[PDB]
């Protein structure tokens, strides 16, 4: 069946016959962007969701809808339970705006029925370098579902952002929307084989037991590698240039392109100065094992990212003599509801976030992660083919997911990539 609203926006369709590789804005319409306000049905209003106090009844309205109607598996056996920590986290974070994160509530009761959030980022594509937008967390009440609301969020949403003069965005799907740029396959470590078997994640194959089920997913300790500890904001510079370096080493353009990047945030203002970020790729080949489209970070970002909090998001590096740091990796954590029993215990499952391994294998670094992720009471471990995570995942004993995640960018081509050439990590 057809579309009726995103047929109508600037991503690259499902039937799309591109006959080249091409990147850049799908259209630059800096003047001519709806400005007002959009109308929603009777009886329900906007407001600027005050996620800036933990303690506010709109964190306390935005946590209760996220619990009961935010995203479920598949099979609807495990619901995300998102902690107001980790959505401060996430949300509030460096040149955040207030009126980026968008609630609907019911005018005669206060309920809030649905929700949509951007941050912004700094992304690099390619030869190109901007501000834009992530969205996440869109939501809508289940009662109020398949009534065409969510198109009139995301218009809301496009609305607050191309107000702050920025025309793209990047969001993730687990089902196929448009035509995205590519899909990534999710993998699970299973760390608390008793917690997961009476959950129902995992079964028991014949002539197996709990016990032996156990002694086969433990994590190996054997060949342990020392000088890794928690960052800390002093960290903060070094770690910014471990990620430069790393990101400079992965890169998909030359070395002198690496240093002339297109900064479309001064050219977005013009039609026809925006298409001077048009670049033709004539061999798809050339991305082979390379980056094209990551996150960038600077020191503030570094600090609010990647740090430590008790269960939201644990970052460690590794040191030498000096105290120069040489690898780091992260992961967040976030709680899984059990849909079918309400008093199950607590599921706190760890998600691979950015992890750079420069003096030892990537797998070896993971081993040091899924010991930590231990250390933090997580049931599991999950990753995602992104970057270099194949090394980790062929040969092991990660189990693969039941779904795959879909990479949209909103008015921009980007050719059908391997999911190893992005570095983009959604909450
Ligand atoms: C420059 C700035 C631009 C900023 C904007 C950038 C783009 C951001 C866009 C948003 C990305 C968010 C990123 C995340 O957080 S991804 C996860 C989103 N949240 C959930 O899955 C939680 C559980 N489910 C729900 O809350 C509702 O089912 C939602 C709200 C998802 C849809 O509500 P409902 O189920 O009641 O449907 P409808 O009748 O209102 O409306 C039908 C239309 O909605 C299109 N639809 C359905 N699901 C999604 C989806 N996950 N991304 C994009 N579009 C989606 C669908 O194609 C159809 O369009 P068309 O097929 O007719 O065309
Ligand atoms: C061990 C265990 N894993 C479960 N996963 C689910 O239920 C589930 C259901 C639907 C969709 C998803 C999941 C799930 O894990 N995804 C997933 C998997 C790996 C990631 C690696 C890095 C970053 C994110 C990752 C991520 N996200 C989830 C957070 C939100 N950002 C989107 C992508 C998507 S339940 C359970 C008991
Ligand atoms: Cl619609
Ligand atoms: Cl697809
Ligand atoms: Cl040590
Ligand atoms: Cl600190």
């Amino acid at each position: 069946k057809p579309h009726k609203f995103w047929n109508t926006q600037p991503v690259v369709q499902n039937d799309d016959s591109s006959s080249e590789y091409s990147f850049g804005p799908i259209e630059i319409e800096p003047d001519s962007f709806r400005k007002e306000i959009y109308k929603l049905p009777d009886g329900f209003s906007w407001f600027d969701c005050n996620l800036w106090d933990i303690e506010s009844q709109d964190f306390e309205d935005t946590y209760q809808l996220l619990k009961d109607h935010y995203v479920e598996d598949d099979d609807s056996q495990f619901r995300f339970n998102y902690s107001k920590e980790f959505l401060r986290w996430a949300l509030c974070v460096p040149g955040q705006k207030k009126n980026w994160l968008v609630g609907v509530r019911v005018n005669e009761t206060k309920k809030m029925v649905g929700f949509i959030s951007a941050i912004p980022i700094k992304v690099r594509i390619h030869n190109c370098i901007m501000n834009t937008s992530v969205v996440n967390f869109l939501c809508v009440h289940k009662k109020l579902r398949s009534k065409r609301l969510a198109p009139v969020l995301i218009k809301e949403i496009t609305r607050r952002i191309r107000c702050e003069k920025i025309f793209q965005s990047i969001y993730t799907c687990g089902k196929n929307i448009t035509k995205p740029f590519t899909i990534g396959t999710y993998w699970h470590r299973i760390i608390n084989v008793k917690k997961l078997l009476e959950a129902g994640f995992i079964g028991i194959p014949r002539n197996m037991t709990m016990s032996s089920l156990i002694k086969y997913h433990r994590i190996p300790a054997d060949k342990r590698i020392e000088g890794f500890r928690p960052s800390v904001d002093s960290d903060a510079e070094q770690i910014c240039k471990l990620f430069e370096n790393y990101f400079m080493k992965y890169k998909d353009v030359s070395n002198e392109t690496m240093n002339n990047l297109i900064n479309y945030d001064e050219i977005n203002h013009s039609k026809e100065l925006g298409k001077q970020a048009y670049m033709k790729l004539d061999k798809i080949e050339d991305l082979q094992d390379k980056i094209t489209i990551h996150q960038c970070f600077n020191v503030e970002d570094v600090k609010h990212y990647f740090t430590n909090i008790d269960k939201v998001i644990v970052t460690y590096v590794r040191e030498n003599k000096n105290k120069e740091i040489t690898d780091l990796f992260s992961f967040f954590i976030i709680e899984s509801t059990v849909i079918n029993n309400e008093r199950f215990p607590t599921i706190n499952i760890a998600y691979s976030y950015f992890n750079i391994a420069n003096t030892c294998s990537l797998k070896e670094l993971f081993n040091e992660m899924l010991i930590t992720a231990k250390n933090n009471n997580c049931d599991a471990f999950n990753t995602l083919d992104l970057m270099q995570n194949l090394q980790v995942i062929q040969d092991s004993k990660f189990i693969i997911g039941t779904g795959r995640l879909r990479y949209y960018v909103f008015n921009w081509k980007i050719p059908q990539i391997s999911p190893s050439n992005v570095g983009i990590i959604l909450f």
